[PDB]
């Protein structure tokens, strides 16, 4: 049984992983877009947020040629953590209707501020790119237990060594 | 009988506590959304005040391989307490109809303070998500009775021991 | 008998359960058709509702091989219960007769309102087809009794063990 | 004889309790409708004051293995006493005919607050899902006597003890 | 039999997948008409969600040389339940008689927001064709079992190894 | 003698069932002709409410290979209960005589409502003709007493085993 | 002689049962016509009418093997008894003569609120298809004396126990 | 005895097929008219609705040399099932006399949705052309068995190979 | 058999091909007309529609002298994928009748956004007309196989080598 | 097989490459426009983001005689990455109708910004053109495994030397 230590562990064990590849490329072929539309900000998260769940939990353990990146992380947790939230606040204001309602930046909005979260999604992915583009979080399995410190039970030793 | 002492007790007793792993990723995948959204804000709470509730009581007790988060805290208590209180004042105010009455950010509201409380959400998350991601109110048992000082009642000590 | 313990347990042991697979794809192969339509919306409730009745009650219990989903839920619950509400508010007024009135939206609702309640059946399907979509609430058996605390009575030991 | 104090008993004696799972789950497959309807929200009351009756009185008394809610309550009865009042206020005017009058928000009531008070159904059955979802009011038999006061007379000591 | 693990697992076994060629090109010559038509956008869903059902179950097992296409995902999820979505909302007003009631863009809904909602439809069909168009989900069968991770039973070595 | 268990099992075991392939092609054949005339919509009722009949029931059983469809369900029960409903109110109105009296649509009725309910008929056909195009509700019979729990009585071991 | 308490059972001991699956078919293959005409509507009462009667009275007894239905209910009374009431005020008029007079709907009645009250039959029959496709309200027997309360007298111990 | 393995097979079994070269000139030769009439579109229906029958069921099997088409399918099944419902909403007013009653389009109907419903049939023709006018649902035999998974059963090696 | 290696090939393998003259002067001599008219752009699609189909797929090969053209293309695909959307976007709306409804810009459309979109036809087709004036996707066979990668299997060396 | 390291590999290895003169000439002929155009900046992304991805990954390897270009570059990374978000922020506005709403910038946007955002595409074209113009990322293959540092297994020696 891979362990759950003591009060620091019940952190990196949950939800500070999952894959690799997925947001790397899902950071160049996601400005294959634009980021402005609700399309493409507000439906990024979830591209991503469907690659972060409990994975090498306790009653299981992590990966023997599978390596993988991390979130919670004084490189990436501040930049991961941080795209989400400038990518869903450009509006929700299109006074529209039979004739547009001429009024949304004649006196409304800050209308302008718009233009400048615009960006913020187009952004953030290369200060990951990059933190990423240089093997940050990422480890095998040897260095999970470890830069954690979490240690796995069960002398499998006969068959499955440990 | 696990106890409730005296003026002290009364309180980390109850409601101070509950799980662990929920509002964590049930903060990094809360963010999987938008917290503008008569939705995201609102709905909020319960998915985390689901989360809070009268366990390791006096008439029962505080959990074997049981451990858990805490509420009451001088890291998190004002951190906890405090996001609550932002995701809910971002209007009531959709002066629509089969024209939208355009004078919303005409003559009205403080309409950009919405932008302003658009934020807090995606905000307290993080404080939260770092007080937390290091061991912080947490404990498996022993150290609830002991952070507390409330002393357990019945000697289980021949096939239950204390 | 298995049991319903003190003031907690009398909740989760009746209709905070039934079943899993139902609504899952009921929430993919449900949007193979439009929300707006009295059809749509409003018939989607009995095909969720007819899956989340009194199984696994004290005069009973809960399922070997039958593991199952949950309601009352702090990831759940809030999303379960959300949607319900938002796909039966989009009128009733079809100001029509041999030369439909024309002012539904000339001079009398707030029209577009429908135009905004249209997309939340749409919407909260995917909130929990993701909450849902990574192991939330759901659980063998075992796990009942546990999660809920709930204990089971009869000494099934000879032929049936407990 | 199970008794009825003093000024304080001929209260919590009578219609402040009656059952458990009935509006429970009559608050969920209750929300497998609409609210609107003169159906919906009108006929929810008796479904729900079909349960609250002169049950445990002074000459009769509370329930052994028969726990149940209660309304006149610090959490519950500002919610219970809540709902009741928003499901029936959304109007009584059809101004049809042959031709359906068109002026019901052409010039007449205050039309909108109807799609306000629409909602206050769907809305006071969570509140109480929840602060009933966690054991509130309710108890076995041995707690009624107690958290309200009142004394059972009659030594059945002998077949019956007390 | 091939398995459904723990909590991870009653997920991507069921309608996570299905086809491959289908919807790929049934995307380019679904392009092959207008989307706006109640025939272009609505009828086009089933025509995919008749390509999105419970194969690869328990009781059962994943293709030898029957690799496929994947919905729950990171990748394609977001783009695939997203496209459903405004392919179903571009009206039901055809203000028509024996003289069409002129008022549709005159005094009545958001009309242009139709002309908005039309293309919604022509799009998140690339989004898709692209992210699709480079091996994304997709999968022979050695590999389902591996990223969702359900080992299957049954020693068939003899003939039909395992 | 096949049995009829508590408050739940007088459900499942009435006419929650009775055939198969009857209404699938008969609602493919019965779009052979038109839905509006008081052939079509009317009579189309009892060519499948002569489908759903107290077969399986209690002082008897559920068939060996005899696999069938079902009723109360859902995913079918709120589409099956659905479209009876919309191919019968359609009229009775034909002002007609020697002369028909021109006034049907000239000040009388919402005439184009019939043109709204001609064809909730010819739908709700294949929603159904898709949710049972996959599986649903249907089994073999070992799943009857399953699905329904429902126990069999009768040691019909020696040449008709249980 | 099975008895009738005091204030509380001179109710449910009369007319508030009767059978189990009449009503029920008798709900589903009655909508095997319309509803409409002074046939479909109005004749319906009886069949379920000649359903709720003085059955287990004083001077007699509830059911050994006879478990059935309940009318006076929390869950089902107020939509068995709500029904009734929408399947009789669909008019009486009917101004035809030998040309039959046209003005139905040219200057009279609220024509329209017929096709309002037209589907309450439909309607009602479904929410307790369904409140009562769960278990409510129905009992063997052992449940009627209890959920009433209503003791029997006579001891029948020898050869026919009480 | 070919069969029809469980809950997926009791549909591509039954008509979900029968011919080729039928409706395909019969979608060519079928416009050789109009479609308006009376005749065109409604007749249409069983030239194509003579051709989808029970073919290849369980107590027989799918044809060596003969190949065929697929009616529940991804590509068609909504094309099919689509067009049948547009070539039979048309009218049926014709108040015609000695003198027809002028009052068609006078103030009536909303006849120039006759003129919209009088081109669907022309329509849905070609996208079926052509969606079938490269080989889709088609196939042998061998295919047959195989795109809907039933097992063939019987081993007729000697003389009929299997 | 030529073959479709793994995750990449299950791609241009399929209708990213057909053929090579067709849309060339299916751009020159299509533009012999005006693209405006429900005629030109719409009728163009599968000109070019019934040119991109399952050719060169796994059981069968990629053309000796048969070289063609491509579509999921880096120069081409997003232009191809680019045209067929604005050619099918320029209204609907004709509010004729016997004096045609004056108001199509007089207050309602965008009106003018047809003339925006008259266009797009004309033009799409050079840029492509251009990308691919120059050998773009194209090629022999040998490069087909190479340019995908996708390895073709079975030794015809003896009269048909490889 | 090809590797894929420790934490520096699992970088370049993935979409930091795909091919040569694609963009190349596809910068200078993609100039063949104007940017301004939804058309021009948006559409070009893919024509670039449809050359780049998971090719030379570890279950595989780098081209023999296949060199190419690289995306994760200190001379071109900040230019490619550069780009793509220029080429998508100039506007979504053209306040138009049948009058075209004048107030663009006449009290509105930041207008000439997008006169600013014009151009930065016509421009990073060339600093890329330029940077590539020289052969900078690029190479045959032997310089890939080299670069990067990750080493190929597989001893081809005989017949296929490494």
């Amino acid at each position: 049984p891979y362990l759950n230590l003591t009060p620091l562990n019940l952190i990196y064990t949950s939800g500070t992983f999952a894959p690799y590849d997925v947001f790397l490329e899902i950071l160049v072929k996601s400005r294959s877009n634009s980021f402005q539309t609700q399309a493409g900000r507000d439906t990024l998260r979830e591209q991503l947020i469907n690659s972060l769940q409990i994975v090498a939990n306790l009653n299981t353990r992590y990966p023997l040629l599978g390596f993988y990146v991390w979130v919670r992380n004084p490189t990436l947790a501040p930049v991961f953590e941080a795209l989400l939230r400038a990518t869903d606040t450009k509006n929700r204001i299109i006074e529209v209707e039979e004739e547009s309602r001429p009024t949304t930046a004649e006196t409304l909005n800050a209308t302008q501020r718009v233009d400048d979260a615009t960006v913020a999604i187009h952004k953030e992915i290369d200060n990951i790119l990059l933190l990423l583009q240089g093997g940050t979080a990422v480890y095998d399995r040897t260095a999970f237990e470890v830069a954690s410190g979490l240690s796995w039970a069960d002398p499998t030793t006969t068959s499955t060594t440990t």
